[PDB]
């Protein structure tokens, strides 16, 4: 279960809603109750730290469906019971049905 998302960081930085609001296309590699951003697939696989934070925990994960997020389509907001806040965009209701199936397993 892993592929390329559309990530958007709600909070991630201790202040009320972080301190960027970028939209960045990463690797999502779905783990027991885990999580990693990689770059790509061959990123993923090597275990090249795309980011300062790559393993995150997925457990207990809360997840909502934005429908329509402004210019976003499909998306969703999916929340780490580690505080962290993030939006996903999916290209298809199929991949967005998929991952929120995936991350609700966990």
């Amino acid at each position: 279960m892993e592929g390329f998302l559309n990530r958007k960081h709600e909070w991630e930085a201790h202040n009320k809603k972080a301190s960027s609001r970028s939209w960045h296309n990463v690797y999502c590699v779905i783990n027991n109750q885990e999580m990693g951003f990689y770059k790509d697939a061959k990123s993923a696989a090597s275990g090249i730290p795309y980011h300062s934070e790559v393993p995150v925990s997925l457990k207990e994960a809360i997840c909502e469906v934005a429908l329509d997020y402004k210019k976003k389509k499909h998306v969703f907001k999916l929340r780490l019971s580690d505080g962290n806040e993030y939006l996903f965009q999916a290209k298809d209701d199929e991949e967005m049905n998929t991952w929120i199936q995936a991350i609700s397993s966990a």
